[PDB]
């Protein structure tokens, strides 16, 4: 399991994530966690709004309590208020962050959380306010290093100017790639860590779809691994300075997404599988 820097300000994470969501029966769900450790990744995602009452997190801070904490990188995040008809509130209140973070402290059961997020950005609210408290936490050693979500370019540069970003998380996967325009570079320029989402989720659900592609799977066949391991080594080779963190249930797939960790890509390989996204009567459909 390779490591890598994420961000400019000290954070070190196994170059796979591991998505917490998902898992949200107890001991299963421990299970699950322990293995992906055993395999090597270190960097575990969840927030406070995943799961009933932050169940999510309180199921990561048990899974902890089997685990060498400080060989473990926990992310978590604050910011949705409530999710009602209307869709998603968000709220950056320097009070609502502290309160949020220490209730997270409480429900993972740690002394502090290595990369804690703004989940969602509060519009009504200067990004320099909600970011100087996280800056505070940052002092205090209650978080260590700060990250955002699906943050704009102003929201980015202007939160950065008041403490370093650690990571912007965001979607980005073969399906989607709208953050290469101006996101990705802006992230380059700036030393923010790039951690992607839904790196293969979007394309199940697609292929899914479909099968209810054959370029994609022809591509897999030919790097000898199956396809959802293909779009998930293409998000890997797009960036040092990028940890995607897939989720799964089944030990089976944590080990079939490791895996794609062997899958070694060269650039006309990549540009190959980017472009593909964008009896004399026996013959069949050309690709
Ligand atoms: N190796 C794999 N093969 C097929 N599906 C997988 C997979 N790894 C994860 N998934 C699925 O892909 C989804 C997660 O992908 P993300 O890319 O981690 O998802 P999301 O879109 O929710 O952010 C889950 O539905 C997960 O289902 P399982 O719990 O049944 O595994």
């Amino acid at each position: 399991m390779p490591r890598v820097k994420l961000g400019t300000q000290g954070l070190e994470v196994s170059k796979l994530g591991f998505g917490c969501m998902g898992l949200s029966p107890e001991e299963q769900g421990i299970a699950v966690i322990k293995e992906a450790f055993n395999c090597g990744i270190t960097f575990f995602d969840t927030s406070d709004i995943y799961g009933e009452n932050g169940s999510n997190e309180e199921l990561l801070g048990k899974a902890l309590k089997q685990l060498p904490r400080e060989k473990i990188q926990v992310g978590t995040k604050f910011g949705i208020h409530e999710i009602g008809f209307s869709g998603v509130k968000a709220k950056g209140t320097p009070d609502y962050v502290r309160s949020c973070c220490e209730a997270s402290l409480k429900r993972l059961d740690v002394d502090y959380i290595d990369l804690f997020y703004i989940h969602r950005i509060d519009t009504t609210v200067p990004i320099e306010i909600t970011m100087g408290e996280l800056k505070k936490l940052v002092e205090e050693g209650k978080i260590k290093y700060v990250g955002l979500s699906e943050a704009s370019p102003d929201t980015i540069r202007r939160a950065h100017a008041v403490h370093p970003v650690t990571a912007l998380q965001i979607e980005y996967s073969l399906w989607t790639r709208d953050i290469e325009d101006e996101i990705v570079p802006l992230c380059r320029q700036l030393g923010i860590g790039i951690v992607p989402y839904s790196p293969i989720g979007r394309g199940l659900f697609w292929g899914k779809a479909i099968k209810e592609y054959y370029r994609i799977e022809a591509l897999s066949q030919k790097h000898g691994c199956t396809p959802v391991q293909l779009a998930l080594a293409w998000v890997l080779h797009q960036g040092e300075d990028v940890v995607p963190i897939p989720g799964t249930t089944k030990i089976k797939n944590l080990h079939n997404n490791v895996g794609a960790l062997k899958v070694k890509l060269t650039k006309e390989d990549l540009k190959e599988i980017s472009d593909a996204v964008p009896w004399k009567f026996a013959n069949t459909p050309p690709l």
